[PDB]
Formats: structure tokens, C-alpha cells, sequence
């Protein structure tokens, strides 16, 4: 064995990240204007945008899962408050239309009795939200949810970073999974931790076990461009999430920071210090003010349409088949 | 499959640029000084120097195309700008000798009249001019052109990045095919669409489509010194087009700029911002004053023709023939 | 071969170091805070945590010896001091309990003196320490030591980087073999030599000799995160030795360094030139003031439980088991 | 074809430089004191150090040469002076002891004049100095000396970075072969021309077409460490020519120069402009002020033979029997 040892299995596979790939043009009679961006969050809900803002609280609150859900997307409300503040708003986001909106639970003792309150407040989405899926706790709260609210409800289901992973939570009858262990912006879990998987690879790999159950894929985390969210969605996700890309914008929780004359806003890991307040996964962090949400919302969406018109991809579920090009560090 | 999932042509292949290659030296009877750096630009037009100004606002209008064709290259006027103007710079460079000339065009409604203008002003070569060539409008575009005006004049098609646009390009009937999709200096399209290919590869595989059809290859984008470009030629390219390597010269269009007490010329993309006034695909930028085009082409050459010395290349057609040796990140 | 010449094996392997690979999370019952840290020091000794501080002289004395120990790991004592010197810091360490404690010996003529000395003191592990342990001075070192001493005195020997070396020490009667030739942060042996070999690929195929003995593997510089201590450990050694990571705490030898109003201490290699007192095989340098030995060994332990988390590996045991993804350049 | 294109020669070979490689440590009973240096310069000539100062005019004249003999290497003088003045430079090396000396020629008009009157100063070796010796002037040239003087003086051919070039410069009757286009220091032949062969990969591939016919690689450029000798030899080569490891030093032509409190030399190609004095492929550079030649000599032997301590290699001829590791970016 090349890399030593004896044991062709031990190191598995050779993982890629959005960096290490582009998207090839093909054929095209596709005009980024005309390209259809709707896309499958979950079985049941088709978004009009396939971008979902991050269960982070330097992210989403409900004023973002509004102008989320206004621009076709959707937020999931983040869970580091009590109980009774996080159900006050998703009735917000309720009050304000007949808006989509999804809420982060865990698997811990209280979780299960967030997850009824948020069902009371209309919630739409239930997100188990946890770190690492493939575990007969977080599998057993996906199922019960899915047995006793299902029918009402979408339960999704994360992270998962391979393939067995991904089979597991479908199995366990989850209506989305979501993919990303270690990749996020502000991660540190490869460095704390030495767990990892890079993104593409990540993707492929659970689409390989949830595209034949019909389960949609959800990317989570590590998305820096426009780009890398055509490069997520034609490796074989269905949704991306974001959490730095939206955390500089104006719905976003949190005030203005000047720094050096600069526009600033705090973005922190929900594994970091700050937001546990012991072992951190996250940094805290600044991303820069970019404005308001609608803007940014237009301008990664044109990025996806551009892309879906270089590649000939009439819709999401056609951009799903298009092929890449790996790249070398000169690239 | 290695890099994740079960589909071995999902990642179809690994792309290749400049910098990821050197030439090899080979057995040589050649002497820099008397290498004959002839070659075909079109099918009935050869270059005394392959090389080509790009089709840019800051780069190629008629001042530009006079000395390119003194220099024995070309320069291909951009179209950003009215038409009567565009015709008017053809009459110009045709007003300062025999001087060859080319145009570009869009596919667009005004495009059929455009070109029909500039056929009147004495245009020798029309490039049909895009990011992504392989779509039936421009496919259109390149073969009404060919059977209207292809006895006067050669028609150029771009831009491509894989064999089978470059293949579609050649049965539409185009004179010269183009490459490069996402790599000029200035461009944006792989972080905003994700979307490219590493030009090396790219050239390889046009030319695998093109050269069985007497077909030249263009190279596009992505030369930053004179090296790169005898590496095109000899990947199989019969010309190459420069846009920041001729941006910072005496003749492109706009003024000195001083900064930090060095002197530079703005050079952006036609995705820019400014040069479309949205979601651009390319920047505005500085490049250093590099003085009269004349002596810059010449150090150009002066290159290529030490690469022809070292590859024992007499002609372009024997340098297309030259060898690589693929190298490392460390090298 | 693509690589030149004839002979496949004149590049014998490729090297990964710990930057190279993630641990890839797997189905998990195992939460943290419950997961077994303890492992074998040698075929006789188990830690509780599987740390170890390096012989250095700016890292491990009696105080750091202490500390490691009550820790949960072990210290080695330093060799570059009179053996009177280094027997009496054995002596402190016994007298503060019944406290594990490490000393290096060379392979010289005052190394046997030495040797006896430290047995006399109550040592618990002798560590034969040279950089280079395939040597028959080396391995009779350890077989004399072994033969004389070693029902009462357990002995490792290191330091290798091949598995041929690996296997030698084995037969020579190594309780522990320890690896790394050159991964040092201090080290400057790739540069002055040329010689070296990255540690991962070193740890794999020293494994690959010495578990079919049952032999444990210590791994040996360049660790720089908690996150390469789980991944050296799931490579499969069985213990992890320290000496960056451990050189900034408080109870290493050396005072404050104050620089520009940042707390730092010197860390030195043992082969660099203020440590002979010539061709150097390290450096002298800084680390940042890091604060409490505990503090600091709860922070890595804390990472690697995460990384047992992550893997479900209840043991140190299992996480030899786990798998490895390679990771480009980009990630 | 993976990397574009059908013909899978086009990319011949994957080309490795020393950064890409480490040696591999083995079975040693050799103490570096003890190791035995000395190495063949020619088939005739063997030297006490591998190390040949290269054919610059910032590097070698008749101190250079003087102190490189006496270090038990030897020096090559340039030739960017009049005939006389270099053969007045070899006398005034013979006149300092019985010295070894070597002198560079061209293959010009005035190469043929040159040769004889460095024949009548006493030189020991003709040095053939090209960019490139794969051309039928250079290999006649070299013939042409080896039949009229050759029992009395060796002559070297140079520079070459394949196989083919290699076995055309034996069949010449090179006395050693010299390897080396593009990888120097001051180097710009791979920006400007694109032409260049990994200095690891041309050293194999040389080796292949040299050792089975006696004739010794001489490894020239791109040498930056003490290891990186014992890494060309390993790689086949006999001896090593440098060129900025010695141009600090204070036998080398040219004075200090002081920049922000520190001592340099100039360093500078021998096609770079001032050299010369057009298209140049070297830059006029400067380098640290090292001190005397004999102590960086001393560093750089020091340095080696702890290499073959590592290795086991009792002599240089079992060095070049030694293993690779090929390491990554991270390493
Ligand atoms: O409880 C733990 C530690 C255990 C987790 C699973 C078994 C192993 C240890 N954590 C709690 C949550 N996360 S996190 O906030 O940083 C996190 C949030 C969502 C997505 C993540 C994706 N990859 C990394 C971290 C992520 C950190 C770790
Ligand atoms: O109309 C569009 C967007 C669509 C284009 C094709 C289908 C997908 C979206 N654009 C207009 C022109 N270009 S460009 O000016 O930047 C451009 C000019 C020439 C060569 C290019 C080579 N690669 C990239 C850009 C290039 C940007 C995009
Ligand atoms: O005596 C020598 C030189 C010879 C050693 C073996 C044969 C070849 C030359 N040295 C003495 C000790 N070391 S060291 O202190 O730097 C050292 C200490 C422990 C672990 C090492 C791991 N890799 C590198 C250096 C290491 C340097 C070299
Ligand atoms: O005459 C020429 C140009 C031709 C040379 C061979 C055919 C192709 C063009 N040159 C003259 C000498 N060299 S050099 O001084 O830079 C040089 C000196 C020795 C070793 C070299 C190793 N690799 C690169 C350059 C080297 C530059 C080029
Ligand atoms: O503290 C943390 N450590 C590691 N991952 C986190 C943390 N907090 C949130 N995440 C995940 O990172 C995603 C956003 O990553 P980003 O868009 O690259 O910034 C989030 O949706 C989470 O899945
Ligand atoms: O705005 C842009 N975005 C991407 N590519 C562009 C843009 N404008 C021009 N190009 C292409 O980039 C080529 C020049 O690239 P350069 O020589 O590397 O600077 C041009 O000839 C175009 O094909
Ligand atoms: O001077 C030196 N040169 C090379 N390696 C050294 C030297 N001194 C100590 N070492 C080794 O480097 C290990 C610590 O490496 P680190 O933890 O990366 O700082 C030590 O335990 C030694 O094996
Ligand atoms: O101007 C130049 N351009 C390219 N190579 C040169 C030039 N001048 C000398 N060389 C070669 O570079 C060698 C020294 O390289 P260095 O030791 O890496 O600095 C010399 O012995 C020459 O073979």
C-alpha cells in the first residue's frame, strides 16, 4: 500500500472540496433569467430558491427566517434561547404570512418537549441539529418525531458526512438529510477533534444512499461563493444552508462593528465559547456587513443561474446531473 | 470510486493550466533567430506572430489593431460601443495600409447588423463572441455568417472549453475555433458560477475535435507570460489571444495611472461592472505601464522563439508536436 | 516510471503526514465524556492518558515529570545533564508518590553507566533515545538493557521511521518502539539531511511490525494539535509524545519571555546548537506561555474523547481501528 | 486521457524536484566522521568532496577555484571574459600547488581558440557550457575535444534534462554528463520560454542513459540546502555544481553590500541583462554574506554525511543506491 501499512481500507477515500473541482459547461439552450431555481427542501416542500440560512444565533432569528421565506427560501431559527422564546418566533414568522419556517431541536430530555411546542407554534420543519447523525439517540428522536408529528410536520435529519451515515437517517424516516461534519466556515473541529470530511466528496457520497429513497440533501456549511453553491447542488444536493454568507447581512441578529473604518457584524459557531456560555468546535468571529438580506439573496441566486445556463441545467434536478473538472493547487 | 459516489464520469477528468506543465527539451537544429513563428490564425489567414489582442475596451481599438498588424498579429475590435463607431475604427486600421483586422459580434438582435457593417467597412475577420459557444444561437450565429459573407471573410467561433462545443463549433462551419471558458486574469465565473476549465486541458481537448478539420485553435485567456505562451501552441493552439499582457501597453485605450508613485493602466473585464454599464463575471483592475506594444511584443516573441530553440521546433506546426512534463506544487 | 529512471522502487512510498488526512466520523454509541483514554506506554506500563512529554531539556525535568504523571501520563527525563543530576530527579519524582517516571539513556560508553544509575533511582521506563534506532549500537543497547534490567525495568527504543527498523528493535527486545525521524517542529534534519519521513506513512507501516508482537508504538513529533493526537493514535500508535505542545506550561524548565508584550518560552531542539554546548539538526526557538500542565492536557484529552465521540470508539483500542480520508491541498 | 486530449505521451512524465522527495532512513553501521565523501567528477577525476562551484562570473574565478580544490572540490571558471584573462586565471590556479581546475567554453567561432589556450594554461577540465547540449554544434564541439586533447583533459557536456540528451552527450564522448535546464536559482527560462525539467526526475532520467556507461552525473541548479546534495546523489548524481549556495562567500568575485543593516553579495545569471552586457532567462539578485568558503563548505559536507549516517551509505556509491519517500504540499 502506496501510503503505507497494509490495509488498502484504512485510508478510505480521497476527499474533495468545493475548491478542488469546477463545473464543466455543456449544451445549452438555457438562459440564466429562464432557469427554474425551485428545489426539493424536503419530500414534501418545494422551495422557490434551494437556500436555507443557518440554525446559528448570529444568524437566524425571525426576522431573518421572514426575509428568508419571502425571498423563496426558508430559516431555520436557531435553539439557544428557551423553549417558549423560540415557539414566540416561529409564531412571529407565522404573523406575518403564510411563510415557511423550520426550528432546530437536539435529542436531549427537553428536546422532545421543544419539538411539541414548536409543532403548537405551526412550525413547518422540525431540524434535528446535531453534530453527528449516525447515532442510535439522534436516529430514535428523527423516528419518534417523524411516528408521532410526520404527517403534519417534515423531520430533517444531520450531519452525516458518509454514505452509511445517510442510509441510516433514511431508514430512520427522515424527509431530508443534511450534510457537513467539520466543513463550516467557523469550524474547528479538523483541527480539535482531526474529524473531517471534505464537502463534494460528502455530498456525493450521501446522495449515493438518499437520491435512491428519494430523500433530498441538504448542504451544510462550508459554502464561501455563489459558486460553490452550483458546485454543491451539481455534486447532488438539492439545498445548500449558509450561515457566513448571511450572517453580514441587515436581518441578521447582532449590531454593527466598526473596525479600522469598516463594517463589521460578530458570526460565531454555536460549538464555540461564547455561544456554550469544555471543549470548543467553533471560533467567534466577524464577517463584513453586506447589507440587506433581499440584495445578497439576488446576487448568489444569479451566481446559481449563470452557472445553471454554462451547463444547459433547465432545472435544479437537471443542474443534479452536470459534471466537474478536478483541479490541481495551481488552479 | 475514489473521490466518492458511484459514478466514475461524474468527475470527468483533471484539468490542467499553465503552470501545472513546463515544456520538455527535445534533439534541436534551431536557432531562436531564424525559427519561423508563422501561423494560421483562420484557415486561409496565417499571422506572421500568433498572436491576437482581445476583443476588449481597454485593450483593442483601432490604435491597438494598427500595431498589432504592424507587429504581424492582429487585433479584433471590441463591441462595446455603437456600431458606426465600431465600422468606423475598421476604416481606420484600413486607411493605414493592407492592414489586417478583426471585429467582434454578438448573437444578439443587432448582432446580424453589426456585422453587416463592419463586411462594409472592410473587415477581414468577424469573431462571433461569447462565454459559452455551445448553444444554438451562436451556433446559428457562426454558420448564417459562414454561408452569407464566408467567401470575404473568416469567421471565428468562441468561446469553448471541451471537445464537443469545439466539435459543434467546426460542423457550424467556423474558420477558428476559441478557447477558454472562466480563465482570464480578470475574470469571475469560476468563483461566481463555479464554473470553468484549467486552459491546458481545455486546449487539449479542442484541439482533439479541431486540428482533423484543419480547424486552428485559438487559445484565450489565462497567459500571463511570454512561456505561456509557447505552452499553448504546443498543447495545439495555432494562435493565442492576450488581454492583460497588451492591457498595460502605450496603444490600448485610457490613460496613465500613478499610484504609489508606479505608473499603470486600468484593465477589466467585459462582465465588469463599468463595462456593462446584474451580476458580473469579471473586475476592474490595475496592470503595470509596460511602454510601446511594439518592444512588448517583441519580448513576447523573443520567448516563444527560445522555447522553439529548446523544443527543436523549426515551425508552430513542429511546436505542436513538443512534449510536456507535468509538475508538482513544490516545483 | 512516470517519475523517471527505471526502478519502481527507487520513490519506495508515499508519504502522508498528519495534515494530510481527517478521521472519518462512524456510527457512534460513545459520548465523550465516557470513552476510555487508557493505553500502553509500553507492553507492561498502561496510562490512563495516553501522553507522554518529550526528553527535552527545555520540556521535561522532575516538575514536568510530576505533573505528567499525577496527569494521568508520563514524563521522560532528559539526558543532557550529569547522570548524579539526572538520578536525583528520578529520586524527586518517587518521593512525590508512587508516580510514574521516564529517563533517556544513549547508546555511548557512559550510556550503560548512566542506565544503571537511573535503575538505582527507582526508574520505572528506560527510553534508549537517538534519532536514528536502526543501528546494531542501538539495538544491542536495548538487548543488553533488556536482558539485565527488564523484569523490573521496561525499555523503549526509537527512534525509527521504516518498518524494517521497526521489526529490528522488536527482535531486539524493544517493550515500545518509538517513531519519528525528521517531523519535529524544531527539526531541521529534511533540510541539513535531506532525510526524513512523514508521519502518518510512519506510523502505519512501524504498526504494521510491531502489533503482530504486541509491541505498542509511541508516536514522536509533530504533533501540533489536539486533533493529530486522535488521528496518530487511530493510525495506530498507542501513546503520543509531546514537546512544543507541553514547552510553553508553566511547569516546563526555562523562565517568561516577554515580546512585544506577549508571554512566550524558549523551546529548543536537542540537536540544536545552544542544546550541544558542528552541523545542528535543530533550532531554538519560542512557544507561547501556555499556562498549567493540567490545564493544558485536559484541552488535548478533550479533543481526542471528542474525536472517540465522533468515531464511536469506546477505546483507545477501537480508534486504532478507525479510517482515514486523504484531503488535498485545498482542504 | 484523464489530463484532455488522446495521445498519452504528450504528458510524458510526472517531473519531481528536491522539495518533492525525502530520503529514506536505513540499516546504518556508518558513523558520519567516518563516511567517505569522495565521488567522481569525471570517469578519470575523482574528487574528496562532491562540490563543484559553477561557470558564473559572480561565483568562480581563480580564488573561488583556489579555495574550492583546497576545500578537496573543485571550481569551474567562467568564460564572460577575454580568452587570455581566463587562461591567465587557470595558470595563477596551477601556480598555488598542484591544483585541480576546470574552465568553461562555448561552442562559437572563438570556443575552439578558447579550448587550446586553456589546454596550454594547464586546465583539467573542459567544461562544454550550454542551455541546452542536445544540438549537433554542441555535441561535435565536445567530440571534436575529446579527440584532440582528450588523454590529457577531461571534458564535461552540458546541460541536458533528458535521457535521450544524456545518451547522445555519452555517444559524444562526454567525459560526465552535466544536468540542469531551468531549475538555477536566478533562473527565468520557465517563465520566459516555458522549457524545464524537475531537477529529481532529470537526475533518474540522466542516470539511466549515464551509469551503464561509466560516464558521472553532475547535478547542476536549484540546489537550496545541505540536503539537498545527498538528495541529488541518492538520485544517481556524482557531484553537485553550485551556484548561490557560494556566491556569499568571500572568495567569490564582487563586494559586500549592505541592505537594512545586512550583508549581500550580488548574485546574477549568466543570461540575465548585466551578464550579457535581447531577451534575458536569468535576473541579477542578491544573496546573504556567508563568510569564508571553507566553513559553508564544511556545513554542506556536514550536512551529507549525516545523510549517509541515516542511510547507511558507506561511500557516495551506495548513497546513490538510496530510497525516496515522495511527500505532499502539507509536508
Ligand atoms: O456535543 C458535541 C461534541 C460531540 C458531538 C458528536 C460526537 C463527538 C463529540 N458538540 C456539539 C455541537 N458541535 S458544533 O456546534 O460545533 C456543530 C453544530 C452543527 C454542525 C456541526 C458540524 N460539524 C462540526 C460541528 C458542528 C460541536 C460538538
Ligand atoms: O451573458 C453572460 C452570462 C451567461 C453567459 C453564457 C451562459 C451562462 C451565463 N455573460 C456575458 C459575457 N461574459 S464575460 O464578459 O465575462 C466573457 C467574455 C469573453 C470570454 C469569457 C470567457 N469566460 C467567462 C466569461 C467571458 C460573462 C457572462
Ligand atoms: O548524532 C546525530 C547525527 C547522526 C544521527 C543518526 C545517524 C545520522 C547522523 N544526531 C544526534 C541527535 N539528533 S536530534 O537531537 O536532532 C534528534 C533527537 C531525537 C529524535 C530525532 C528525530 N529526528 C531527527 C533528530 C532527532 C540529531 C542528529
Ligand atoms: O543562447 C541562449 C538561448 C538558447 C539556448 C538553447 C536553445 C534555446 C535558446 N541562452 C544562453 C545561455 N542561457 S543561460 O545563461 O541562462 C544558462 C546557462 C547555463 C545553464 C542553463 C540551464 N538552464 C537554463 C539556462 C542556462 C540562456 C539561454
Ligand atoms: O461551532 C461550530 N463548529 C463547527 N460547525 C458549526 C458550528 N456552528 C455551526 N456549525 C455548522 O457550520 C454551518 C455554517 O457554515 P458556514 O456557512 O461555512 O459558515 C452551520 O450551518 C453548522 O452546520
Ligand atoms: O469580464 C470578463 N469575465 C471573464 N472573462 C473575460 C472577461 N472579459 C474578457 N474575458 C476573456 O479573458 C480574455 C483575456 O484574459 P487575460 O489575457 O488573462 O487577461 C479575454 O480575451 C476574454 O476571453
Ligand atoms: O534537535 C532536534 N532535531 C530534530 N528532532 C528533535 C530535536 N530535539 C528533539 N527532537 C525530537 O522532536 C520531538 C518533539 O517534536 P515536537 O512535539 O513537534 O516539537 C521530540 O520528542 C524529539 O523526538
Ligand atoms: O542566467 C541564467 N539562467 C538560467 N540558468 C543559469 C543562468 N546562469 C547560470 N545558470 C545555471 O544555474 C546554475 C546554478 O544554480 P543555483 O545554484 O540554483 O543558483 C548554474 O551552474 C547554471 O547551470
Amino acid at each position: 500500500v502506496p501510503t503505507g501499512g497494509d490495509d488498502p481500507t484504512k485510508i478510505a477515500m480521497l476527499g474533495l472540496t468545493f475548491d478542488d473541482v469546477l463545473l464543466l459547461p455543456a449544451a445549452s439552450d438555457v438562459l440564466p433569467a429562464n432557469a427554474d431555481t425551485s428545489s426539493q427542501l424536503t419530500k414534501k416542500i418545494r422551495l422557490k430558491v434551494p437556500l436555507v440560512s443557518s440554525a446559528m444565533d448570529t444568524v437566524t432569528e425571525a426576522r431573518m427566517a421572514i426575509a428568508m421565506a419571502r425571498a423563496g427560501g426558508m430559516g431555520v431559527l436557531h435553539r439557544n434561547l428557551p423553549v417558549a422564546e423560540q415557539a414566540a418566533q416561529v409564531e412571529t414568522v407565522k404573523r406575518s404570512g403564510g411563510l415557511l419556517v423550520g426550528a432546530a431541536v437536539g435529542v436531549g430530555d427537553d428536546a422532545w418537549e421543544r419539538a411539541m411546542a414548536l409543532r403548537d407554534a405551526g412550525v413547518d420543519v422540525l431540524v434535528v441539529d446535531t453534530a453527528h447523525a449516525h447515532n442510535r439517540k439522534v436516529l430514535d428522536m428523527v423516528h419518534r418525531l417523524k411516528t408521532t408529528v410526520g404527517d403534519e410536520i417534515e423531520v430533517v435529519g444531520g450531519n452525516v458526512a458518509t454514505r452509511a451515515a445517510a442510509a441510516a437517517l433514511v431508514e430512520a424516516g427522515a424527509d431530508a438529510v443534511k450534510v457537513g461534519v467539520g466543513p463550516g466556515s467557523i469550524c474547528t473541529t479538523r483541527v480539535v477533534a482531526g474529524v473531517g470530511a471534505p464537502q463534494i466528496t460528502a455530498i456525493l457520497e450521501a446522495v449515493a444512499a438518499c437520491a435512491p429513497h428519494g430523500v433530498p440533501v441538504i448542504a451544510d456549511g462550508g459554502l464561501q461563493y455563489s459558486g460553490d453553491i452550483a458546485k454543491a447542488l451539481a455534486a447532488g444536493a438539492s439545498t445548500a444552508m449558509l450561515g457566513s454568507l448571511l450572517a453580514g447581512t441587515a436581518e441578521s441578529p447582532g449590531e454593527l462593528i466598526l473596525v479600522n473604518g469598516k463594517q463589521f457584524k460578530s458570526y460565531r459557531g454555536m460549538g464555540s465559547l461564547g455561544a456554550m456560555q469544555l471543549v470548543p468546535e467553533g471560533i467567534e468571529g466577524r464577517v463584513p456587513f453586506r447589507g440587506p438580506l433581499s440584495t445578497v439573496i439576488h446576487q448568489l441566486v444569479g451566481g446559481l443561474r449563470a452557472a445553471m445556463g454554462y451547463t444547459g441545467s433547465a432545472t435544479i434536478e437537471e443542474l443534479q446531473q452536470a459534471q466537474f473538472v478536478q483541479i490541481t493547487a495551481a488552479g
